[PDB]
């Protein structure tokens, strides 16, 4: 069951990518190397072609994504061949360093070997590679709530945090035949960050946010053809909804909106007053704005919406079927005001696709 | 079949209701009463407690309703006995006088005979009893262009609107044995409106905007153990945001944003400067300001999301299963500050309840 359901995923995806590569009088042949592979080792071994369009399709099926546009020019890094720590470390470390690329953000997957038996080869614990910690001591609530969890089981292997708001958690990851996952501190001027300001308002400064310029998710599980990549850390750059109206925002995160409405010099007294709605506008002003003027990639929701309708323009055009979940493409601030917002999405999980997978601790 | 769906439905609505009620022990007699009465008429008729809470249960099943708090305090007026258009029209007039009480608006739904053998007795036009006419001719748009239709169905019928972008479209319902439906001008001094003013910026009364006070939908089915109500017109106050985010606000209704931004002084050249959000929150704010300023019920979304949290934990508190559609739920400025957001709905559909209905016209 488990080499078959392997060998009924192969199929599907060779014949499906190597008909978008134009390589489609390849498939007889491929095929039948693959379930001879599988027969004789129980997993195959993807070509280098395969493994980048598979990363590409992945992206492409993500019905949660708004910034789907550009899935085609996925930057794809195969570290396949890693062996050791020090190997993943520095994997991890030049993926940082070429994704970031002075601000100008580079849409990037670094893929590491995929599962055996279901057996990892290298477990990744972070969420993202970068991101900050959280501490939660008797009502002492200190940086990102979000990181609760994974910042005591770090603190248990023998690390510190300084326990300001914005500590950046250290890479940690486990290698087979570890008991134990290894932590890294990450190189500070690898690391990008934007202090937020606000255009038009100068005390915003005095809130002293900051926010990091580079969302590198690590924890999702990239699944292509049959094969199991559950360490395979992704980039792109961010919608500034993510970080001005829910990172910034949420009660269970940041929280900041009571203190952005003292800052712009408005009351947070009554809901009529909408006040939080105003709040919540001038923040995500502020963060576009620090952005921009640090120069590190960025997008808003209208021009994100915007390129996300060419993109379902792209696939009605292509002949392909498109697929969505309406619920995490409307942007949290004016979603009215998107086309998303004005139509539906058929939430069919197609494959290859980047999936959940067990926090490998708590 | 028919009178199967109907004893089917009727057995599953008694049982419920008179178990709410507290009248468990009448069930199985007024179930006897109602298979004869069926087997002899063809249909059964309601007693007047079961139809009043019927249209309060209706009200409680709208899956897409956020102001579902109140439901067992809707106002039921009972006008089955009516037989002339006259009537009808004397009690629509009525409807609107009683619910807008001077302002302090009553959740009030008026139910008017029911479909007999799926042949209606009273058939309404209107989408709601007081709405503004739309006019497209030749590339000149005026008023709402909701009623495009509608408004042009009353222009067969020897109408005429004045063509401002504030027309009242008069009553439009059809009688069972006619061939055309009647209309009938509103008295004006029925009609409540509010112009729109923004509490600080003094400019936004240039803009000229006004909306009505009462919103009484007048054109879904009310179904009640499988008797039909085709026309029940109900109506509660308004959420700012239908108004503010919606009605004034998108593209195919009155499209006021880039006007909005120019009363308010700010450029709506860059997506990035977020202009369109920041023109709907003060719009939006103009809005709640103007319909408290006039004295006339009106609830912004944080504190209608709030209601709706109690009615959350009402229905669990009385054991009753809670049905939800999480994308009519939200409200279409900042979202992610309401709890609605954070958790989800099962939409299953419950009866009683409010359902669409074909369109008389077009
Ligand atoms: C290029 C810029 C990109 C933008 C602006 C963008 C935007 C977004 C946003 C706003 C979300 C929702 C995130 C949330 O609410 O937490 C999202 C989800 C997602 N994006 Fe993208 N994205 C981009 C690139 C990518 C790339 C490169 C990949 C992978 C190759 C990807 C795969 C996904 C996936 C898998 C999710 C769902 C995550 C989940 O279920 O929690 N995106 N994207
Ligand atoms: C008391 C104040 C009320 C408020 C503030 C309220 C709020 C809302 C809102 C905002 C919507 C979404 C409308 C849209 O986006 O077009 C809605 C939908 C709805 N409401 Fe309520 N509502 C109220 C009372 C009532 C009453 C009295 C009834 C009937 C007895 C009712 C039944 C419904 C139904 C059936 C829908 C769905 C309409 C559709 O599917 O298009 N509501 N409500
Ligand atoms: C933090 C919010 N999301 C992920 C949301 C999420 C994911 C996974 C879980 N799973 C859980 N185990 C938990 C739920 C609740 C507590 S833990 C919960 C929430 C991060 C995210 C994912 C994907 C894209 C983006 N934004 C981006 N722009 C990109 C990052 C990388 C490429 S694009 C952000
Ligand atoms: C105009 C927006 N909605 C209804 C949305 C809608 C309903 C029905 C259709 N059906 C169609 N036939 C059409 C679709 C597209 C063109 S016509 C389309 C849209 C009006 C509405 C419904 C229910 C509640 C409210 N708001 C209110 N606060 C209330 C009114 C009455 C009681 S509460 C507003
Ligand atoms: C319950 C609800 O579906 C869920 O909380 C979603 C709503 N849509 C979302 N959309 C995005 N982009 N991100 C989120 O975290 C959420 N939360
Ligand atoms: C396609 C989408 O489901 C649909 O257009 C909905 C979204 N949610 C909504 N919610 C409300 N309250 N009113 C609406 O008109 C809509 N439009
Ligand atoms: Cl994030
Ligand atoms: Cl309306």
């Amino acid at each position: 069951e488990e080499k078959e359901i392997l060998w009924n995923e192969a199929k599907a995806f060779i014949a499906a990518c190597y008909q978008e590569l134009g390589k489609a009088a390849e498939v007889k042949d491929r095929l039948a190397d693959i379930k001879s592979e599988i027969d004789l080792t129980g997993s195959y071994v993807h070509t280098k072609e395969e493994l980048e369009h598979g990363a590409k399709m992945a992206w492409r099926n993500s019905n949660r994504c708004i910034g789907r546009l550009f899935w085609n020019s996925l930057n794809v890094i195969d570290r396949r061949d890693v062996r050791t720590k020090e190997e993943v470390r520095d994997a991890l470390f030049h993926h940082i360093e070429t994704a970031t690329n002075n601000g100008k953000i580079r849409p990037t997957i670094t893929i590491f070997p995929p599962e055996e038996k279901g057996e990892k080869q290298v477990e990744i614990w972070n969420h993202q590679l970068i991101r900050y910690a959280g501490y939660e001591s008797d009502g002492e609530r200190i940086g990102d709530p979000a990181s609760c969890s994974l910042t005591a089981a770090c603190e248990e292997l023998g690390w510190r945090g300084e326990r300001t708001d914005f500590d950046l958690l250290p890479l940690i990851f486990r290698m087979k035949g570890d008991e134990q996952p290894v932590w890294y501190e990450l190189p500070r001027s690898l690391v990008i960050e934007v202090p937020i300001t606000h255009p038009d308002i100068e005390a915003f400064s005095d809130l002293e946010l900051k926010w990091y310029g580079v969302p590198i998710i690590s924890d999702m599980k990239l699944e292509v053809g049959g094969i199991h990549y559950n360490a395979a850390p992704f980039n792109g750059w961010y919608m500034g909804t993510e970080i001005g109206a829910r990172n910034l925002a949420d009660e269970k995160r940041y929280d900041k909106l009571k203190k952005v409405a003292s800052v712009i010099g408005i009351a947070a007294d009554y809901n009529t007053d909408l006040w939080k709605d105003q709040a919540l506008v001038e923040l995500n002003k502020a963060v576009l704005h620090s952005y921009k003027k640090q120069g590190v990639s960025i997008v808003d929701h209208h021009t994100a919406a915007s390129q996300f309708k060419r993109f379902e323009e792209q696939a009605e055009e292509a002949g392909r079927k498109l697929t969505g979940d309406w619920t995490w493409l409307i942007p949290p601030i004016s979603p009215a005001a998107t086309h998303i917002f004005h139509r539906s999405y058929d939430n069919s999980i197609v494959k290859p696709n980047y999936f959940y997978q067990d926090k490998p601790y708590e």
